[PDB]
């Protein structure tokens, strides 16, 4: 478990978030991008706007972001930067739809966003499977997602990181369901059948909020929602972004032509070409189905749905070649 240091600690405690970011922090569109140098601030203050300020013991919170971050690699995208990204989406989210969720859910659900992909190795779940990793063994399905919750919790037991210090063990365990639940479900192999039943319940007039199951299908979704937000920002910090994928899913296919194994055409670089044609079967096959469930059962994230539009007429021109 990578630790943090004192004057990482005493640097952050002693951050104010500009003005001009204020507003702009609460739209759906925000790109934290250009602000490397205040994430973790940023988090903090999205923390405190959301659970209230006197919440968590600000020593502990401090010190349990700057190690979260040393527990995310260098790698083209699965990093500290896309946690901070899915962590605002969350914010967002949490904010716009506020009093439909509760202080341990928001606390739980915003910290599990932040460690949702900790310790990626820009591996997918195929890979680890395919070549029997140590990983795939410990875990059968969801390989990298128990792995990433697993590495929450080890951040937590670490000294003083504990920011559930002041919870009693009631509430101790009713958040880590809620965290782990939320981590899990960022595994986009489940977000097809959580979707599928949230648009049949939703459409056969039977979703209860506060039915136990619908929550956790909802926050399921809301999730994914959040991991995918990349096509809900404008559309030249999409294209950027798409770019930091592949990267990624290209750098997986190499280790493949290495071993000799001709890869998938998506973490193929021998196939730039069709990028234009596989975001658009993205887009129609879970982007825009993931975000008009979303804006059927939250409406206040209809900017989700919005701005996913767009930047599908932005690929559906790519492939049109009007670039
Ligand atoms: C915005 O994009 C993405 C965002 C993602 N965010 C999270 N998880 C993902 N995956 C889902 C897949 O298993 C790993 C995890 C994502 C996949 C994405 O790319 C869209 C798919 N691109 C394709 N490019 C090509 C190129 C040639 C032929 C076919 C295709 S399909
Ligand atoms: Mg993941
Ligand atoms: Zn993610």
């Amino acid at each position: 478990m990578s630790i943090c240091t004192s004057e990482e600690w005493q640097g952050l405690m002693q951050f104010t978030l500009p003005v001009r970011l204020c507003k702009e922090i609460e739209l759906f569109h925000f790109d934290i991008g250009p602000f490397e140098n205040m994430w973790p601030g940023i988090f903090v203050y999205m923390v405190h706007r959301s659970c209230g300020t006197s919440c968590f013991e600000l020593e502990k919170l401090c010190r349990f972001i700057m190690s979260v971050k040393k527990n995310y690699r260098r790698v083209p995208y699965h990093n500290w930067k896309h946690a901070v990204t899915v962590a605002h989406c969350m914010y967002a989210i949490l904010q716009n739809n506020h009093t439909l969720f509760t202080d341990l859910e928001r606390k739980g659900l915003l910290i599990a966003c932040l460690c949702h992909d900790l310790d990626h190795r820009g591996f997918s779940n195929s890979y680890l499977q395919k070549f029997d990793h140590p990983l795939a063994a410990l875990y059968s399905t969801s390989t990298m997602e128990q792995h990433h919750f697993s590495q929450t919790v080890s951040i937590l037991q670490l000294e003083g990181h504990n920011i559930f210090s002041t919870l009693s063990s009631s509430e101790y365990e009713q958040v880590l369901e809620i965290i782990r639940k939320a981590i899990i479900a960022t595994d986009l192999a489940l977000y097809f059948g959580n979707r599928k039943q949230l648009e049949e319940m939703y459409q056969t007039g039977s979703l209860n909020l506060n039915n136990q199951s619908h929550r956790d299908r909802v926050i399921g979704l809301m999730m994914t929602a959040c991991d995918l937000c990349s096509v809900t920002k404008l559309w030249p910090v999409t294209k950027l972004t798409a770019n930091d994928i592949y990267a990624e899913f290209w750098a997986e296919g190499d280790e493949m032509k290495k071993l000799g194994i001709q890869p998938i055409p998506m973490m193929d670089r021998d196939k730039k070409d069709e990028v234009p044609q596989g975001q658009l079967g993205f887009y129609n096959a879970v982007a825009i189905p993931c975000y008009t469930t979303l804006t059927q059962i939250l409406p206040p994230t209809e900017p989700l749905l919005k701005a996913c539009r767009d930047n599908l007429s932005q690929w559906e021109k790519v492939i049109r070649g009007e670039e």
